């Protein structure tokens, strides 16, 4: 019975891809424009190993080629998953920026000032949400599940600062997307899913 006998062979789920992607849209609305050429660089150092890249062949791929007649009208196919993935973070983070646009008494700047740590930021943010994290929900009864309220929490955390301070954005992308990595991970895919929660 059961399946272990020498076949070990079934699925694994390693698409990544979207958690980074994820972030980026959240970060991207998360203050607009005015602040675009830095995102771009983000992901200019923000891969994914994953199983491969493309050993098949070593040649080109032949693109779409020649310019891009989009004009905004290619981004309300929502058809391709990554189109999704992407329309609906862009989506659910704008409205939570409209929200944000008001930041409450004095709070996304501690945020800024706990995650900004200088170098320390990945591990001191990282025991820094994580211990806010449970700080906070060290008062609210969980035992089902605190992915939701913290990740939305801790994870907006985050994705605030970036508002109030642009300059750390790669910080903040890993922000939402490493915490959760940990353990979370799932998480952030739904992240997606509803946008924001």
């Amino acid at each position: 019975g059961s399946m272990d006998c020498e076949v070990n062979n079934g699925s694994s789920l390693r698409d990544e891809c979207i958690t980074n992607l994820l972030v980026f849209g959240f970060l991207q609305s998360c203050s607009d424009n005015s602040f675009r050429r830095e995102l771009d660089a983000l992901g200019h150092e923000l891969p994914v190993l994953a199983p491969q890249w493309e050993g098949y062949d070593e040649l080109q791929t032949d693109g779409n080629r020649s310019s891009h007649s989009r004009l905004g009208r290619i981004e309300a196919d929502s058809e391709s998953q990554e189109d999704i993935i992407r329309n609906i973070a862009r989506h659910l983070a704008q409205v939570g920026d409209s929200m944000d646009r008001s930041i409450p008494p004095g709070l996304v700047n501690g945020l800024a000032l706990q995650l900004r740590n200088t170098s320390r930021s990945e591990e001191d943010r990282n025991r820094d949400l994580a211990t806010a994290l449970e700080q906070l929900l060290q008062a609210y009864p969980r035992d089902m599940e605190k992915e939701k309220t913290m990740l939305v929490l801790a994870l907006l955390l985050a994705k605030k600062v970036a508002s109030h301070t642009p300059s750390l954005l790669r910080d903040v992308f890993h922000t939402t997307v490493n915490f959760i990595n940990q353990n979370l991970r799932t998480y952030v895919r739904s992240l997606a899913r509803n946008g924001m929660d």
